[PDB]
């Protein structure tokens, strides 16, 4: 599998530029990557910043830009400021799965809803269903993508579902694992977990997609524990 790598911590000042590089093992990152960047802020905060290389999401600060440098994907912030301070994900695309980059943790010197359970605690053998409630766009005119990220370790996609037909598609990693679903007059999208064990306890993060247009909009989150 693809690695993906992204310097591990960067210090900016504010009202300076600042640029984040996101680079693939594989050789340059293009377009047909798909190059998303994503923010962390403190308890698992997660907020679409750019999709698709290029592509601010709407209501995201204008200071923020993607790009390709050469060989590889750039995420600059034109004027820093002090809440910009945060950990910065890109996550790329190869044919068939999403590889997330390590992030960089950014030292800065000195409508659409997606709603999920904060935690819960299950017992091994034991299946759960997680649930991510929606609301301030057409649910059924996107897909719906899950992630996770174990305690110490990175994220890593589970897989998405498009709710206009229920197509679904896996990671390797959870594609005996997982089984998504969506009820649609609920505006509501479901993770379903099968023969949990505690390698299992991670924080499941929904996140929504569609063709040309992935990670724009996080849930908050469900820390499932598995005893
Ligand atoms: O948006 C694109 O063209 C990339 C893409 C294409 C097909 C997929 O199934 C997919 N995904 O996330 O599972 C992503």
């Amino acid at each position: 599998q693809a690695v993906v790598t992204q310097e591990s911590a960067l210090t900016t000042s504010p009202g300076e530029t600042v640029t984040l590089t996101c680079r693939s093992s594989t050789g340059a990152v293009t377009t047909s990557n798909y190059v998303n960047w994503v923010q962390e802020k403190p308890d698992h905060l997660f907020t679409g910043l750019v999709y698709s290389t290029n592509s601010r999401v709407p209501g995201v600060p204008a200071r923020f830009s993607g790009s390709l440098i050469g060989d590889k994907a750039a995420l600059t912030i034109t004027g820093a400021q002090a809440e910009d301070e945060a950990i910065y994900f890109c996550t790329l695309w190869y044919s068939n799965h999403w590889v997330f980059g390590g992030g960089t943790k950014l030292t800065v010197l000195g409508q659409v809803q997606l709603q999920q359970p904060g935690a819960e605690l299950v017992k091994p053998g034991a299946s759960v269903k997680l649930s991510c409630k929606t609301s301030g766009y057409t649910f059924p005119y996107y897909w719906m993508h899950w992630v996770n990220q174990r305690p110490g370790r990175g994220l890593e996609w589970i897989g998405r579902i498009d709710p206009n037909g229920g197509g679904t598609r896996y990671s390797e990693k959870f594609k005996s694992k997982a089984t998504l679903t969506v009820d649609k007059p609920s505006n509501t999208a479901y993770m379903q977990l099968s023969s949990l064990t505690s390698e299992d306890s991670a924080v499941y993060y929904c996140a929504r997609g569609k063709l040309g247009q992935h990670f724009d909009y996080w849930g908050q989150g469900t820390a499932l524990t598995v005893s």
